[PDB]
């Protein structure tokens, strides 16, 4: 084919978040150049001379739009000089499989075609993330260029003539008029590389012993019409032996069968309605990516995800990569439950804790320092890549049944008894005006930087609560040098109990203010409780100091996690 060259006008708008361009369908398909032009700043920052031998993984989660954006980004990468581009069969590839498939072939990174929980189809929303060399997502640094380019941008290249078959396994080479050297393109099996990673790091026949067997372990896996789909049925039911109707709503569905793949007790409901029943053992969902999950045991017990990643850190040992790999160290985000800190503080391993984000995680994890990390948003991932990964959680959890042989249940009542339990709560105060939500946090911040705040007892029934230290959190990273500031208002006591709140939407007409209950009860009396009716002392001083209802007119969150 032959190579044209196309003048374009940049964009003002494109700045890639950490989640990479996120925007409505409709905007890439609408806007002339918009996709062009971001698909040629993210090519433009591989030099010039690096591009020939280089290897770009692309692939993305089934959305709509996703096929057309991968024809796309074919004819760039191709009239730009890059050697190859390995993607995933029809286009499919989990971000889990993208971060293994970049590191095991060296590619010089990946684009991943995915707006992550958020939806699909027409009306839905569109992203562009970038990976780089060590398959995790591309810096501040990067993106800034990304951005720069994207603004100052006055032409790109493309061979408007290149088309690829995606559905097609196996090689195929293109003539570059008058170039010298072929383009390559690799279409791959989307779960082959991945499920070969995994058959490396747990153990597949006592995972087989636990699914097929006589008296097998019955689960109920939810991909939510996502991208992790095709990965459930091939490992847990083709591989592994799972019965058939282990795996539900297993087909990429383009706009995720109208529904939004987000792994929680509402946007799951009907998981959370088949688990009410008694009859499986474990449940879980997946988002639209897969790197997010949700657990559940019998009859629709929730395992907060907090909980979650302290479980599998305190039975770490159960699964044969880190008996290979040795403990290297443990990860929460700031807003997370302190339940891992118990785990870490008992068996005496360095704890971090980190602004949200992957990041932070990354840096730890590059430099031999974190084996297992956790978020309180289903989040839940070790170093084995460089995203998070769901379908890597759920084995990690089925590793610790076929180890404890006890259901989940049971496990999380004796990990309780043994550290004391974490009751955990996030709430949401959706479209707050953003200068009644502001105006909260720099009264509550002026409060709680006063001489006398720390020591202040503060009651709601019978616990008294002792701040014991009070902070806008920021963080030093050890690794990449940066400072990040303002990241949360904490209460911390002196019981190991916590209030956090963040003002995550800061600033459109609307603000988001995200309010973390974190209230540590060791009496064997009480860690059995509703958390609701466990956390309501807690809640109540938390309104109060900050006055929140005053400021906001609001009198109950819009969501409760
Ligand atoms: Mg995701």
């Amino acid at each position: 084919v032959k190579i044209v060259t196309v003048k374009t006008k940049a964009y003002p708008d494109q700045k890639p978040g950490t989640s990479g361009l996120r925007k409505r369908v409709k905007v890439f398909q609408s806007s002339t150049n918009y996709a062009e032009n971001f698909i040629q700043s993210i090519i433009s920052t591989v030099e010039p001379a690096q591009r020939q031998e280089a290897t770009l993984v692309v692939g993305g989660d089934g959305r709509f739009y996703m096929k057309e954006a991968i024809q796309l980004i074919v004819r760039i990468a191709a009239a730009n000089g890059i050697g190859r581009l390995v993607i995933g069969q029809n286009g499919i590839l989990s971000t889990p499989a993208v971060s293994c498939i970049i590191r095991k072939i060296k590619a010089i990174g990946g684009i991943i075609l995915t707006a992550s929980h958020n939806p699909g189809g027409p009306n839905g929303d569109f992203g562009i993330k970038f990976n780089i060399s060590n398959g995790g997502p591309a810096p501040e640094a990067i993106t800034d260029k990304i951005f720069q380019i994207s603004k100052t941008i006055e032409e790109y290249a493309i061979c408007p003539d290149l088309k690829v078959d995606l559905g097609v396994l196996g090689k195929q080479q293109f003539d570059l008029e008058n170039k010298f050297k072929p383009f390559t393109v690799e279409i791959v099996d989307s779960v082959e590389a991945y499920a070969t990673m995994l058959r490396n790091i747990f153990d597949f026949n006592a995972l087989k012993e636990l699914l097929s067997g006589p008296n097998r372990l019955k689960i109920r896996i939810d991909a939510m019409h996502g991208v992790v789909g095709p990965y459930v049925k091939k490992i847990l039911c083709e591989e592994l032996g799972a019965p058939a109707n282990s795996a539900v709503n297993c087909v990429p569905l383009e706009d995720f069968g109208g529904h939004h793949p987000d792994p929680n007790l509402t946007y799951a409901a009907d998981l959370v309605e088949t688990m009410k029943s008694g009859e499986h053992d474990f449940g879980a969902a997946f988002d639209g990516d897969g790197d997010r999950n949700m657990i559940l045991g019998k009859h629709g017990f929730f395992v907060n995800p907090s909980d979650s990643v302290a479980v599998i850190a305190a039975n770490i040992f159960s699964i044969p990569y880190f008996q290979q790999t040795g403990v290297r160290g443990f990860a929460r985000s700031m807003p997370t439950s302190g339940a891992l800190d118990r785990v870490a503080n008992a068996t005496k391993i360095a704890l971090y804790e980190t602004p949200t984000g992957w990041k932070f995680f990354g840096n730890l994890m590059d430099a031999s320092k974190l084996s297992l990390c956790g978020e309180e948003s289903f989040g839940t991932g070790s170093d084995h890549i460089r995203e998070k990964d769901g379908l890597w959680a759920v084995l990690a959890w089925l590793s610790i049944l076929a180890t404890r042989k006890q259901s989940v249940e049971d496990i999380l009542k004796d990990h309780w008894h043994k550290f004391g339990r974490n009751f955990f709560t996030r709430y949401d105060y959706e479209e707050v005006e953003a200068e009644g939500a502001t105006k909260m946090m720099k009264d509550l911040e002026a409060l709680m930087f006063d001489r006398s705040f720390v020591g202040k007892q503060f009651s709601a029934n019978d616990k008294v609560y002792t701040v014991e230290k009070a902070d806008n959190f920021e963080y030093h990273d050890p690794v990449d040098g940066s400072v990040s500031k303002n990241q949360g208002l904490r209460l911390i006591f002196a019981d190991g109990s916590r209030i956090i709140f963040r003002l995550s939407g800061t600033g459109s007409a609307g603000a988001t203010i995200r309010l973390y209950i974190d209230s540590y009860e060791k009496d064997n009396a009480k860690i059995n409780q509703d958390p609701q009716v466990m956390l309501a002392p807690l809640i109540s001083i938390a309104l109060k100091v900050s006055q929140l209802q005053e400021r906001t007119g609001r009198t109950a969150p819009t969501v409760i996690t």
